[PDB]
């Protein structure tokens, strides 16, 4: 009979904004598209961008605790990576130049910890820039040379380009990764720029497409679902009524588990008010929001290019990345600049908004 | 469509450990894998019970054969050691406890294989406890004449015209049903294979290059058996001496009385006084069946009604293989048993020719 998953859980980490090393662009697109693909396959996904050492360790340790008997897990990392005496390491964004293994996450130790699990399937995919049923995919590419033409910017990396066209196939994961490796070989344009090593201990016909076992509302199942729901909570849409009668709608969208977009629009303006501007300000110092990047006419201007399609139009947009850096409640100000018909003077009002700890910030861990 | 420049293989089976538990499966597995690879047009070197120095010489010489486009296969069956993520092949002279220095480093062999422009390089470990296209199979599951778990499943799939990675994946799947290895991580496959390579791929239209000649010569040089001898004794008795290869370091010697004059009422021929280096126990020599010498695998191809002697550890031969063919006979009527002997020199047979 057909193989089944107890559950399907995934942790996707994309590092781009390196403090002491070259900046990367592909992790943003790859993490976003892989998230949507795994969602189609009924995975609960945590997608995190630009994590420090402490943040990566917390994320990986908590992902591993979800790996109960029969659970299908997937760990994906895209960013800088290095090899030191056969051992590979994932480089966090706060890593000093040059790398030191103690500042990095040891790949082999994660594989060792995965081995101790009774998972139905455990897929660990490394997309680095240079019985547990574990399938390890180690992809390496050279970093872009200084005088090389930067292409699309919204382009996928070589590994995701090939992986995304095969990942939805109802096929044994080992067989599937083998065909991705072959497709990479068949492309002479990528033949010298991208490598893929697959390591497998898979002894059964497991696939990412395998169905999740019939609804068992166990405490173990509820723990996994709660922990993932707890981190994917968006504040509800707000209607702020100003004393002058002007009504502002405040909306919240998620781009990643640590990335939220805030948007505002004037939903009601009394006939007596002629000019009317709403804008957000005074964000927690921890989020490091540059006001120059806030209140934009388009999401693309905020550095938000993935959710841009799903966002309501004719709003002012603010991108709140690095949500895991929020220690307190997300408190900010909604400012209003208005003017009555005829009158020269501009009247000003403001309302403080507290939206709690949204998305991954809710994790007091 | 894909082709091999050549097909070369080194198979090592360690069983008779001096300071460690003895193994049984390497004998059967090495023998059967040799025959299977031969059907696939591989030139094979099959070696049993090698010391550290012997294993290093064998592996270093196998690696030198790995020219551009060559298909290589390295197989090791015996004891293994894991020390801080690194695996090691344990030679038969390993002390107890053993150290990494006395053992062969797996990762260093993979590193040396990476430096090659081989069309395919298959390194299979079956242990107890231009790009290179390396496929690494690491098995950890190692009565009497039975195969090991890994070879049991590998031998029923190995002749299939199928990509080696796909083929090893199916062996892993099949192995994940067998009662002894049920739900155990008993096979890890590591691959960098980016093309559709198989062990069944044909060898490129046989060229006559010096490179090709080097590979063929070196393998030919190590598989030379002495020719069958007819020894005529002064009394008229004729003994036929035959030689068979079981492994590259294992030869079977067999004798039969081919002619007996009518005046001789009864006679016995037996072999004796073998070089001290071969460490032949006379108690194990001159048996009525090959199975009694510890040689069941070549038994079917051997002539029957002979006396059999198994000469294993041929790589320990420093000199020429010199021994005695003894004759005990008795004339009609007479009570006395007459004795004669002839010394035989058969050179350095099989892997002993290397030195
Ligand atoms: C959300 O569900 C959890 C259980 C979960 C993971 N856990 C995390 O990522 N955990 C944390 C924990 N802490 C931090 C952190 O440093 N801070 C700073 C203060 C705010 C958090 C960060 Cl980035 C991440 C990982 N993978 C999955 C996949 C599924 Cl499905 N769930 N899941
Ligand atoms: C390149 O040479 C050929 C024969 C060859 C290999 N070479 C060896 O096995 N070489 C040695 C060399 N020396 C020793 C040894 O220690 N002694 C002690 C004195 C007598 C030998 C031993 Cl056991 C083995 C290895 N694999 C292959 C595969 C094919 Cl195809 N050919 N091939
Ligand atoms: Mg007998
Ligand atoms: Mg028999």
């Amino acid at each position: 009979d057909q193989p089944l998953a107890k559950d399907k859980v995934a942790l996707l980490i994309g590092n781009m904004n390196y403090r002491e090393h070259p900046k990367l662009k592909a992790p943003l697109v790859d993490v976003y598209e892989l998230t949507n693909l795994l969602r189609q396959l009924d995975f609960k996904v945590v997608s995190l961008l630009d994590l420090t050492e402490y943040e990566m360790r917390n994320a990986v340790d908590e992902f591993l605790l979800l790996l109960d008997k029969g659970v299908y897990g997937l760990l994906y990392y895209a960013g800088h990576g290095y090899e030191n005496f056969g051992n590979s390491f994932m480089v966090p964004v706060d890593a000093p130049n040059p790398y030191r293994s103690e500042n990095c996450l040891c790949v082999q130790n994660i594989l060792k910890l995965m081995q101790e699990k009774e998972t139905g399937l455990n897929v660990f995919l490394l997309d680095m820039c240079r019985t547990a049923n574990i399938v390890f995919g180690y992809a390496t590419c050279q970093g872009a040379e200084a005088f090389e033409i930067q292409h699309s910017g919204l382009a996928n990396g070589i590994f995701m380009k090939f992986l995304k066209d095969r990942l939805l196939e109802d096929k044994k994961i080992t067989v599937l990764l083998d065909e991705v490796a072959e497709d990479m070989g068949k492309c002479h344009l990528t033949k010298g720029k991208q490598a893929l090593e697959i390591r497998s201990s898979l002894s059964e016909k497991r696939a990412l497409t395998d169905p999740i076992q019939g609804t068992e509302y166990s405490a173990e199942s509820l723990v996994r679902n709660l922990q993932w729901a707890k981190a994917h909570e968006l504040p509800e849409s707000m209607c702020l009524k100003f004393d002058c009668g002007v009504q502002i709608q405040l909306g919240f969208a998620a781009e990643f588990s640590n990335v939220m977009i805030i948007y505002t629009s004037i939903v009601y303006k009394p006939p007596e008010i002629i000019m009317c501007d709403a804008y957000v300000t005074d964000f927690p110092l921890d989020l490091d929001i540059d006001p120059k990047d806030a209140n934009k006419g388009t999401p693309e201007e905020t550095g938000s290019y993935l959710v841009s399609k799903d966002l309501p139009k004719h709003c002012l947009y603010t991108r709140l990345s690095s949500l895991q850096k929020l220690k307190e409640h997300l408190v900010f100000t909604v400012c209003l600049s208005y003017q009555y018909s005829g009158l020269e003077d501009t009247v000003e009002d403001k309302q403080e908004v507290n939206v709690g700890k949204p998305l991954i910030a809710k994790l007091d861990m």
